């Protein structure tokens, strides 16, 4: 008889454990506990600040949400109007001196005529080999060059992925992009090229303020968060999870949303062991760069850079998305460093105000990273793309390596996975989230926080887990019949 | 203040009120009553039995079980293993003087030779058509020929459905079939004509049960004896005459009336418009079309005949009888007519010629069903059908004229097949939103009217699903989405859920 | 009979001076050729107002196929200064532009809006030729599969209505090519994206033109390199009655002349009635033929800038009753009078009166243009010159200050033989019929097939006629005009190894 | 001045030369002689004759003429009725113990079910490629798979041509088959499965060489130099003269060879010629006969493929069928030389017959070496092998003759070489033609090559395109009724 017992237990407080709790709460029916060895519910959607005042998300933001129950979440943790700012659902690409507009294809007119014509020419090729496909695309890049056609594969979406995944596209499947057939709108493009949507985002506490608002919500008693809540081991024969402290937990369901192959350690399963270690993952480095002055003459979005001038493969200027996100103008601050890299004259801090970007860098053993260099490489890298003036006054760094970043969608994961999760499944365990289930395509925030959800309510109501399973299916559809507070609730209180 | 209050209110309970109620059962949170005009559980799924003792269900397509929730309903019902039958998925398709084994197109090897050639240069057409199709089908008729190619659809597809719908297949729809693209299997075709092979779509893997007494109305009755009483309502006394949307309640012959927070109807959705005197849904549904059905059963007397055999449903596409399916329904379970020592007279010879004697001799018995659909495109005269289907028994060589028929079964269901004609969509998305709006789950096969979620276990899911959305949130899966759940394994929904074992 | 020859040619246009050179070549079974004009040519001959302007009945300009029709110009006008050379610039007209020919490589210079139909039509056409597994039946299938819906009807579709007074969905299409029916996506989509003109034209797509007596110099001066008694043109050499079972053709003055094998290149209908041949006759009505008008427009000054050095252009739009238009006085000087010839204007262009009636100075240019006719596709012979003039100045062509100081009109009534989708079932009823009867009926409308009657292929029809009648040659012009077409044609020559062993 | 001049001379008196020779001779315009080192005029269309008195034609026979010109020729050499015989035109192929009719796909009904299945689905395959393919097949391996699938190609075309030509498929061109789209007929091929279910003339006597000897009694005797007397050792293409063994010189204006295009570059001594040549392939010829004891055993008048590897030799036929002058009559007397398993025969003496003949062709080439002292002997294996000789069947006549140049191959490399070798010989004015002359099989037949020497001559004369070197698809394709031996130009001379 061990120091707790519950009926569901809950390994991680990032947004998919979190889903699981915000449902376990809500049915209020079985015990359940939720642990985390962070005294800071977000994982890794959480949000850091500078010793100078500077916020950065680690984990992005979401632009759409696909399920009314995260959004009845999301509005119970902030329900004020002004908790949020309202931005368009934009993006960029950094092709050849031009912000290129997305969708990349639907905007080669702002490339050179000459170009203009080695992407039509390539889709050409692609509209007419796919009027007589028979087989569905076998890898990534195929998928690519059947949708877009070799020319604007080789600009963009090709050395893009590259930068991103650290992979080659050959090596990677496409089932993860959906069931849309690989084929182009070839008049979509071509008449553009004749011719030449909302986001919510947190007012204060950038990202990881939602996941703190939303677990503020849980009942304090059933959470255990920081050194407290580390898991150490896992016994799964014994249902029996234990912490650093020596605290021992039972349970009869586990929803566990640490790394698979964190958690197959901690069961000393020297089979899975061998399993997960099959699977790939790239590591991120985070880089923030504060910056004296007002935005260069833009919007509230994400850039993506598949040219080879600049380490990073997506920046944002994250100062736009909140005032609140960056220190008032009063502040006085001094200048660490020039965009040109170069010590300022004077140590003085001036006022702002003050503006700021965020870069990402992926790393793998197919692609070191100097960690030593990365970040003045970046700094460079913004002022070759002209997203800093070589003269422009740094103000704050921040710099931190994610060693579980990207779960990389290789030929082989689907192979290795359906060996890891059922055996898991067979032991009453759960295992889902961006590392728990090992899935990029429901790996973001409102993926990841329903399939801790639907876990739940697998465990509980005998419902299909639709999101783990079939992410083409839920992302083309309204899904509008799971509530915070469904019929059971209303029932309930009379 | 109403005489009754619930939460969740089923009407009707057949297979899909059943579904319903067996769920709110189970969940056992919100309170609830089922209904139904109807004494005895099952709605159309219930059995009839004739004055001699001749079983007769309502239609021959046997159960096939898409969920395990449904298997755990039925293995609750009936838990030991002889109350079940199991028998192989034994069907023909009659054309030409033969029984061609199931499907067709893989057997056309048993037609003349001229006529093969005929539909392997029709498949041909077909399959290069399909190398370069771009396309959907837009019509059942479209999804046929791609299949098919043109002399196989002419031989059964076409014709059969015809006799099946009441309506051409070029005024019907064909998402309903599936997913699956039209294009035909030319190697498999042409490989058992060349190997002059014959094969069915059975073995001992392709199976199904059916209940050892009672016929299928025996599922049903076993099922609805798992509620508890008191939270029933079946009978003259559950007759519902008016439903009130705007004021949530409904009103019953003898006046009572139950008051609802939210509704699951399985009546069919034309009367639903009919009880709530709303001009605008009663318009509407009205725009939907459907077909009406015969049931035909004849007792024969006799061990069954070697030409019959082991079969079990029997299509026909030739106009040479008047039903389009028939079941040996005597091969199903052998408490399905009298036994050998029961005594009948002949009633009349297959010819309709008096028989030699009018006394009582014993069995044994052998029964076929027929059925037979009718339409204001396709009328059936009530007073002779029986007699031309007993006709057809023998134009179709089922039925030698010197065979003695002891008994006969006939009767008319109004609201047989709901049509998926072309414009069924179109005009469903116009009621059943309307119909949600006034909380109201209009389920089943004429309560949502979309034929292919419209048997046993579709049906009873129909109800699940419905009342899992209304409690837990649920997806309505198979209303919306039958494709999926056809093509998927649905292991997740079980009759005891983590719920209930958490509780106890 | 009153005289005998071998092979008798009737027709002294380039069908029969083809036969004639060849059996003239050949130097063995005697010959003659007759024809009812004194001048040879026939319809390849050049005409001339009394102000002084040359015009030939036709705007396409001569590409020869074969060695043998070159050796035999250079006989007849041997000096480089007898030919001038040109490169082959053509425009469509099309919403106010000159549009390059080839129209669809030229779309950028429509509107964009209009550009995208285009593409967009092109886009389907490309696609459905991907998985095309049938030949186009008709020339509108032909001209929609190669160019999709709205390049064709910007501009093949109406122009081959003002060409051939048929529509495009009742002609056939075998005429035009065995070249398959399929666009050439990337290039015309490479054009509208670049912003590019280009035509096909440039410093090797030449042709030459004649520098004296227009087209019709040249049949002139091949003519005149036969044995004058060998001929005989004007009223004595109309050919009235054609006997084919007595082989017996008799001319207007009554001559009679008997022949072994007979080569007509009259029009084949004309043919039938002088046979007295009523079969014949039947089936030859059964032929559709349109009639085409030829105006002529001469004006004075410097040529404009705008027209340039254009040489045949194309008219699709419904603001003009011509097909086609051909600066005439850009082919040759000699085309029209020279500067120091005075001539009155008669008319401006806007149809008003000159100020002066006084002889003026030029210099001079010269319009020609072309107008079918039909049953139809009337044309009203009073007004045609006037509304020809008015389709001038819709066109941007001239001002309406411009001064028009000649003008010319005539009416051929066998133009075009219309490459119909009934042609070829009538025809191979007639061609055997007359060949049973040992006659070699060719030309343009000797043997009624379009494709093989310019200048260059209707010469070679009497050449190979004769080479069939004489050395088994097979007629390849005749049946196969996609095969002469697309090989260099080098083995016939005007001095072959039988000429040179026998001097 | 040489010691004879003529306007054109022929070189050779097989079917080509003769063709060039009737021709000149008809136009009787310029001068001409017609040289050829054997004393019988045929060439390889010649027929041998064993001791024994058994006929074997060395270059087969005509099935169907393409030219009414070729007719003229052979009805003026031949004119009696009883002159030649008539017989169908039929032949079959040796596949599995079946003798399967031709074209054989249509006929694979004979062959076992399940092979059946196998044909049909590799030719569906076929149909269903062909209905989207929009590229010509380069190699005749590549055409025969799109014609027949994989199935039907290694029944019979892929093996047999391997017999035939000495080459793999993979390494010959495809264009001498003809212009036919390589499609397959897949309804014809499965309504015969389904279902279950046009003469030649050969001459009565002297077998095809009589043909060649009768044409060319037609020509002056004055006009021809047949035999040693007309051996070519020099060919001076500068000085436009032809040295004879006998030391005889003749002058030219035109020539018309038809020797084997190698050999005419030694006889011109040019290096360059020579090494051009010498990168032309071909493949030797084994012709062999037997002459069998006995009546025919049960019969039509035709040749005999075998692609199976149970006798070294690819066609075969009953010779005896096409004549009854092809062997020797019933009375005359011959000994026995061997038993058709090999042995001695029982008795030494001369019986009487009748008597039946074999020929069969067997190819050599460095790709596939041919023991000369076995393959007679092989041979006669392979004829009981294929049930067409019993083992105790007696053999009273052999024959096996070798030609070195036997077929010219068409490899993928054959026109590369012989755009360069053609021109060059004719801006010397020299008409290389024929079957070795011209070097193109799909020509090299009796009635092509006969018009390849009339086309060159009226080339050189009359400017006629020479249509059948440059264009097989086009007069293969068409009635050739216009060249008769009787043209308008003779009838208006008298
Ligand atoms: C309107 C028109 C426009 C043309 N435009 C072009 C062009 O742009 N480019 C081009 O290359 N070609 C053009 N041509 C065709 C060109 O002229 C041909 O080379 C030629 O006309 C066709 O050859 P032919 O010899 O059959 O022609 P024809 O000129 O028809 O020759 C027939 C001759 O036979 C004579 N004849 C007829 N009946 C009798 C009789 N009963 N007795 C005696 N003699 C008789 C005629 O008078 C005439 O001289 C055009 C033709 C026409 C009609």
């Amino acid at each position: 008889h061990p120091d707790i017992s519950v009926d569901v237990l809950v390994i991680g407080a990032g947004p998919t454990g979190l889903g699981a709790a915000k449902r376990l709460n809500q049915i209020d029916g079985p015990s359940w506990m939720i642990v985390d060895s962070n005294e800071t519910p977000g994982g890794l959607a959480s949000t850091d600040v500078t010793p100078e005042g500077f916020l950065y998300d680690v984990g992005g933001h979401v632009i759409f949400s696909h399920y009314k129950y995260f959004d009845d979440c999301l509005d119970e943790a902030l329900p004020k109007e002004d908790d949020w700012y309202t931005h368009q659902r934009i993006s960029y690409v950094r092709c050849q001196g031009q912000w290129v507009p997305y969708p990349f294809q639907n905007n080669i007119s702002m490339l050179p005529k000459e170009e203009q014509v080695k992407c039509i020419d390539g889709m050409i090729d692609a509209a007419l080999e796919a009027r007589v496909a028979n087989t569905k695309p076998k890898t990534f890049d195929e998928w690519i060059v059947r949708m877009m056609g070799t020319g604007i594969a080789d600009l963009f979406m090709r050395p893009y992925n590259f930068k991103v995944w650290a992979v080659p596209t050959t090596k990677m499947q496409c089932a993860w992009l959906g069931e849309r057939v690989a084929a182009p709108n070839l008049k979509a493009v071509t008449t553009n090229v004749i011719l030449g949507a909302t986001f919510r985002f947190p007012a204060r506490g950038g990202t990881g303020g939602i996941w703190i608002a939303v677990a503020n919500t849980l009942p304090k008693e059933k959470t255990r968060f920081g050194e407290k809540g580390k898991v150490t081991k896992v016994n799964a024969n014994n249902k029996t999870v234990t912490l650093q402290d020596g605290t021992t937990i039972g349970y009869k369901k586990l929803v566990s949303t640490m790394a698979v192959d964190f958690l197959a350690e901690a069961m000393n399963d020297q089979e899975l062991v061998g399993l997960t270690k099959q699977l790939f993952y790239s590591s991120t480095h985070v880089i923030g760069v504060g910056v004296r002055g007002s935005r260069p003459e833009g919007d509230k979005c994400w850039l993506y850079f598949p040219e080879d001038n600049c380490p990073f493969y997506r920046a944002t200027i994250f100062s736009n998305y909140s005032p609140y996100n960056q220190p008032e103008a009063s502040a006085a601050l001094p200048t660490m460093q020039l965009a040109d890299g170069s010590r300022p004259q004077s140590t003085e801090a001036k006022e702002g105000p003050y503006w700021s970007i965020m870069l990402e860098v992926s790393e793998s053993s197919m692609k070191p990273v100097n960690q030593e260099t990365i970040l003045a490489d970046c700094i460079q890298g913004l002022v070759n793309t002209e997203m800093l003036k070589p003269t422009d006054e740094i103000v704050s760094t921040y710099h931190r390596r994610f060693d579980h970043g990207y779960p990389t969608p290789t030929l082989e994961r689907e192979g290795t996975l359906t060996q890891i999760l059922p055996k898991l499944q067979d032991k009453d365990i759960w295992s889902r989230g961006r590392f728990g289930s090992w899935r990029y395509e429901v790996g973001n925030q409102d993926h990841s926080f329903m399939l801790g959800v639907e876990a739940v309510d697998n465990i509980v109501n005998g419902a299909v887990e639709l999101t783990l399973n079939y992410p083409d299916f839920v992302n083309g559809r309204q899904n509008t019949e799971r509530r915070l507070v469904d019929g059971a609730q209303v029932f309930a209180k009379s």
